[PDB]
């Protein structure tokens, strides 16, 4: 008489368990771990608030935590990437989620708040693990007794790890936490070979548009920029690049885009006059990939090629001024996360009109939001890192220590590079990848370990 | 005329390396944008700085700048084969001190570094060293101490001179302070990873001329060389095959489209005949060193290659290869200079039409340089910015006057701040005509950085 | 009003459909400009076409094109599982009759083709057809002659249509002239290859979501399909092995960077368990089969696979691999629509965590219009508005209005001229942006050609 | 004592044979070829003129026909095309051989009519090689009694037969000829392929140019503009092309590119003003591929940006309007084929001038003036073609046949397509490739002999 959940349709869950059969067998890095730790049950007694996508593979991370003996209870981190049969085969397991794809809003944060509380009650949680730091500032915020409770917080992403960061710099974060963001396992596998997949995929579902041959603008050149870009040259389009940082735009000058900006002499002044409406007039499709508010702006929007398609794939959907879009012009729905822009005006719209724009999943990350995110087997490094930061900080009891204790042990750390090889090679090992052993006289000669570590801390790969 | 100290193959060669001087100095803006911006304060002016670098064309304008912002040189390259013949006369008869040609004996190339150090028989009154590969550090720290008692610091461009400091420093026999510049990124990640794209198949098709789409090629080391060359072969059509000691850099090597290969079974390297993989060796045309480790294509891996294969290395010392064991061994046939045939019939003489033999370039020393002309002034430029500005940095810091307190707080390996390798960065890409976006205010205060930068915080890898 | 004369899935779609048809028609710049460039003249006024080919959005353009222009059509699908049912919707809504829906029996696909064929009963007085595989050229020869006396031509897309054709004109079984709308070089060479370029690492996505990069892929076939196919899962990272009968096809497989080989020993082909490269097969997770050819995925090549092995086939017919043998071997369980785990442990039943499976897309059957949505209407644009062109021809051409001897002279198998292939190609540039350059007079009597065009010799092969 | 021949440097011959025994292991086809008609002599009697590019591979081509029999005297159809180092090792062998590197127009034709004549009268040829049509076009100009002799050309690239269809459809034709370009394991290997190992070969000998985030604009889409666009692409270039084609031109777009005109709106009408400056103004290189005229005139040179790069990979150097700049600009030879150009006036320049361009081999084909043209294992399929070529028109014996029955065979034709893939089948074999035997029942499934061929002549691969 399991009750406490909330999906789409508990039906899909037969569905659900299939797909995540298959993706066990693409995540060897995570089903190592249960194998490496259940016998030992290093999460025995941690009880974990997960806010993180509810996919498939999310679904095989939730069950690893479990396997290894935590109990957790769980929600998305976005209203459009759950997948309902993920979401179903871990309801019908037994274990509390409350997620599906297409949420509103206000039931975004219910269901948050269902994770948070257990029959009207704080939860005694005493782990967090959080994918853009919503749940993180809903604690923070709103429950901060609850966090005496809590020995850290795992955060999976760029932007979560920056609001961490803000909190440190403050001193109101109030407890320790894993950035798993700046593995190399997930920050060069996830952030960049993730998006490299996925965007593509998500444009052809939303849109079937052939891409070859026509002129995209990827804004930002981080570790999304960079997949983002691939994902789109590799199908012949042709790509120019924005940045702020020279660096990043230098790599892609050497990786071979134009680097441009959409503002005459890269000023942002926010007049029309600023944007540089002969390259605006030839996109096909832009996509913001930078973390930052308002990248792709009113400007922008109304200079753009009729007929471009708009997309998001930061975490946020404040990237691409929607708010602007919503004011002014009239939406009109393909298909689910697929609309037509009509910039004729707000009050209805020509069915036949010309001058529309395409935006796909209102603004939110679209590789999830039109497609299924990234693939298992790529999710393996970044969830094999989550499953270790959670037994790293459960294992030091953090919030067992006096104040001025706590107080010396507060930071925001990366995993030892020791844990990120051993992922590395398990995912190495999956593709039936053959790492050498050192000799000796080799080991000495370059100054490491035959085990490892092989890079100094310094190294960026 | 008049001027006598240096010494170089052919002093006739200087007004074409004047000529291509003249081009590269508009390949290399963020390099003629310091000497704009710094030739009026003159910020090296009575500078004395020991150069050791390959001695290129990209090398002489870097050269010049040090010399226009007041610095006085002496120069001798840091590889036998990768001096530009035409690009060491420009710069001696310009009057400047510089002992480099391409073919030197290794008792010349010694003999080089030691004129940089001695003038006139007696060591030159030096006070700042710049370093490609730790040799000339080395030497000063070996056969001249007394030397690094005046000498303010050391610039190192490349991977294995800094590891080479980094162990000095750690053992307590590191004299005076050194800037890493091999890990700037406008460096590490535009010239030895896009450097060597450029300059491996370039090299490749000077020294052989064979096509190499198509065939099979084995790289050993997928570091920032490994993953430059790894590209380099790849966009030329080659099936590539990457092998690793380091599980993350394989990690990369699969992601981006590679098989993952080890030459020895399971990874094993024994020391045995048994343990060579010979299937798979047998299947590659061409092997390509990048790992700056010893010995990591074996008398084994030679012995099991396929025949007619080719050899190189591209990491900075040639004993990545075992070409000993080859010079012991077999018979070599020069094809042209820097290209042999190594004929695995015997010692003694060869049969001309020998079909079992591998092609070795450049003797297994730096494959770009050697059998090219390495990275291009355009890539060049990002490096070359780092060594000026690391220059300016430790000469005007006066490490050897400073007292013994402040000596051991600053006695170190460092690299520039961050907010020099965005502005580097910022003039290459300007050089492309790219255009860098400004933040707004409320952009900048979102992401929690300065509209001027730095953007990124210090952890992060790019 | 009434209209009834139609099976599709549900007819609620059809708004849907509309607006994907609307999209699409931005999108199909050469095929809408036929249609704004003939609509007045009415070029197929009293032309009634049996079509069957894929009920997807952009045969619907394509469709609703040749009512525009005056014809009159009965249209059904030429694979049981690529028709959009939203596309279906709205050729119905719009009083169109279509017999299609994804996922048809083949009871239900043999119906639905008789239901264009026959209305109310008879035969339709049908005059063109117009196909896409040859199933309903084979139907109308075998079972309708009569009706083919009335026909005056047949527009056919695809390689395997065409050989049927020609195989009916060498045999003289062929009752009414073709155009081989395949062979125009705005189909072939971009339909055929830059489609599944665009269509095959779709499919597979949306088939398993698997990561493609650092995977081995073995494509059978170099043909145009096998290309398109083979650049789909390199420029994904994959790394693609290529297999091919035809030394021509296999040379440019090398020389664009792949390594050619069989899955048979010396690639001996004798029927045997022990003709299978095992060790090859058992490293390979995704086989695509790309021939037109039979069995080029047999039975012994199935139970080598790699365990949890894709296999897939994007040629016209499902033949190419062997599921029969797996059908009546192995026990297979439903993933999702198209998506087959089979089983190798034994036929009754299996184990739900058994390991030992492969993943089988759209039960063999044409996997990018099986488990997406095929080719995109930009690149469907150049097929289609060559069938629309060669509509029009063999309807003017009135074949079947000539005296059997005159009917004996025009009986072939044509292409159409190379002008119109370059009206089709300069309109899909412009859809792009592109801009085409004019000759001035002199260049061109310098090379030989109109400045109008053509620009080759029928020899070209682009 | 052999003294009929004229290289640089008789010396250099040891270092061409070196490089000749290398190169025979590259050219499987055609050293099998060698092997498999040594026996038979087919070419017994043959005296073949021929002019083509005397490289290496060239080397091996000569050698191959001299061991099947033939007698042969050689010029290169280039000035700047000839590797000295092969050039000698050819007459060190006793083969009359005229040709060096940087030859005089002058000189060029002497050498051609060295190959003519032997003693000062006539050669008794009966056999024509020729690469571009100038040999052909001497002979039937100024030596047409020798073509009375004469059983057959065999001619090897684009513009040389556009020269012989020319002479067919005006009558003026004198004996047969075979296409040799038109073979799939020529046209589709050398013209493209070998254009995308060695264009990019050439730009960095004469200027190691970084090419990676620099502009290109390429002339033409065939077989050598593909190759040549992608020779640039894959280093990093953001490439643009330019077509007359409206076929070859959707096959860029494709393909990933961006098709623009150097005119606007595509019109050329001999003005400035028809230039598209801003354009011409962001190009960092410029590459003509047409095998036409004037395709980058004076006004486009005049437009280019500061420091571009020009050169021509098609057959002759018209493409550029060479002419033009050297009546207009003063030329500073950098090295040799190496001229920097300096639009600031005739007479002299500024050595720090900043406006120039930099033209390679004076624009002459440039893979073969500033590197070594293709790679051994490309000019295999070329060169087998060649030989075949060779042996079937002399065994057909035009010069000797009744005048009806030359009458039906004064054609210009290409070699069977069994052939073809004869040699196609030798090349993936040196690669190690292995191609598949059809069974029985597949060979009647398809339509063909298992032994092939295996496509209808109107295939286009
Ligand atoms: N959708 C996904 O699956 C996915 C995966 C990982 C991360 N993310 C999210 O994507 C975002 C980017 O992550 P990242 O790891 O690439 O971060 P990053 O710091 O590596 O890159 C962001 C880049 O944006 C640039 N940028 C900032 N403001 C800009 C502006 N106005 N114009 C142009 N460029 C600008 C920065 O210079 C930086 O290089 C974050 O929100 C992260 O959480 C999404
Ligand atoms: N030729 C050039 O122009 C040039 C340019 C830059 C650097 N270098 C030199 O090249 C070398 C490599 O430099 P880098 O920056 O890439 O260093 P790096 O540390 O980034 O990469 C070296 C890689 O080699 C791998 N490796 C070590 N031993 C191995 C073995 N036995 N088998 C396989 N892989 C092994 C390591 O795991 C590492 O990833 C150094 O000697 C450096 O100074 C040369
Ligand atoms: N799914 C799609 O959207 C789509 C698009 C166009 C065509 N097609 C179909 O795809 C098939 C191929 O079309 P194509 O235009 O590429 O034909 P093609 O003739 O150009 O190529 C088929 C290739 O298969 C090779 N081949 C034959 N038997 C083989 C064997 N046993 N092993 C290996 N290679 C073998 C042939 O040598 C040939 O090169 C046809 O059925 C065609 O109708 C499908
Ligand atoms: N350098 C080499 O090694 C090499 C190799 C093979 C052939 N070639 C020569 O290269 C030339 C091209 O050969 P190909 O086989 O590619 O010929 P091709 O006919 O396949 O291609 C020439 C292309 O130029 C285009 N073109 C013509 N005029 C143009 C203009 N004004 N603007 C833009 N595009 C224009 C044509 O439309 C055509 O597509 C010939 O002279 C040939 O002899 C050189
Ligand atoms: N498939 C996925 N599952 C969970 N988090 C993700 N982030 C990106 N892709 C994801
Ligand atoms: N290397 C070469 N030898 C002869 N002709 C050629 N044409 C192009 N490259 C050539
Ligand atoms: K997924
Ligand atoms: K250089
Ligand atoms: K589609
Ligand atoms: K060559």
């Amino acid at each position: 008489g399991f009750t406490d959940y909330k999906v789409a349709d508990i039906t899909l869950a037969a569905w659900g368990r299939r797909e995540l059969i298959i993706a066990e067998s693409e995540m060897p890095a995570l089903m190592g771990l249960r194998r490496k730790y259940a016998g030992q049950q290093p999460l025995k007694g941690a009880k974990i608030l997960g806010c993180i996508h509810m996919t498939i593979q999310t679904g095989v991370l939730i069950e690893t935590l479990v396997a290894l003996g935590a109990e957790v209870r769980w929600s998305s981190c976005n209203i459009f990437s759950t997948q309902d049969q993920a979401a179903a085969a871990i309801a019908a397991a037994g274990i509390p989620v409350f997620a599906w794809k297409g949420e509103t809003e206000e039931e975004y944060e219910w269901c948050i708040e269902q994770t948070i509380l257990k029959d009207g009650q704080p939860w005694d949680a005493n782990m967090v693990l959080d994918d853009g730091g919503d749940l993180t500032e809903i604690l923070h915020k709103k429950y901060p007794q609850m966090l005496e409770r809590i020995h850290g917080i795992t955060e999976e992403t760029t932007t979560g790890v920056h609001r961490l960061l803000d909190m440190l710099k403050n001193g109101t974060l109030k407890v320790p936490a894993i950035n798993v963001n700046d593995s190399v396992t997930k920050s060069k596998n996830d952030n960049k070979y993730g998006c490299r997949h996925s965007l593509n995929d998500a444009i052809k579902r939303g849109t079937d548009h052939l891409l070859s041959g026509k002129q995209a603008l990827v804004i930002g050149y981080g570790d999304v920029g960079k997949g983002s870009s691939q994902s789109l040259r590799q199908e012949g389009m042709i790509v120019k690049v924005a940045e702020v940082d020279p660096i990043c735009a230098m790599q892609a000058c050497m990786d071979g885009f134009e680097v441009v900006s959409p503002y005459k002499n890269g000023i942002n002044d926010g007049t029309e006059a600023s944007i540089d409406a002969a390259l605006l007039g030839k996109i096909d499709l832009i996509v913001t990939t930078t973390g930052n508010v308002n990248v792709c702006d009113a400007n922008m929007l109304k200079a753009l090629k009729k007929r471009a398609v708009v997309c998001n794939i930061g975490h946020f959907d404040n990237e691409i001024d929607t708010a602007f879009m919503r004011k002014n012009w009239a939406w009109e729905e393909v298909k689910p996360q697929v609309h037509k822009i009509h910039r004729t005006g707000k009050d209805g719209f020509d069915a036949h009109n010309d001058d529309y724009l395409i935006l796909l999943a209102e603004g939110r990350l679209v590789n999830l939001g039109n497609a299924t995110g990234h693939p298992s087997r790529i999710m393996d490094g970044s969830f094999a890192n989550q499953v270790l930061a959670q037994i790293h900080l459960f294992e030091q009891k953090y919030a067992d220590l006096p104040a001025a204790e706590k107080a010396k042990r507060l930071s925001v750390e990366v995993l030892p590079k020791k844990l990120d090889e051993e992922v590395a090679l398990e995912m190495v090992k999956g593709f039936g990848g053959v790492v050498t052993q050192l000799t000796p006289k080799q080991a000495e000669y370059i100054g490491v370990s035959v085990e490892g570590p092989f890079k100094p801390d310094t190294y960026r790969y």
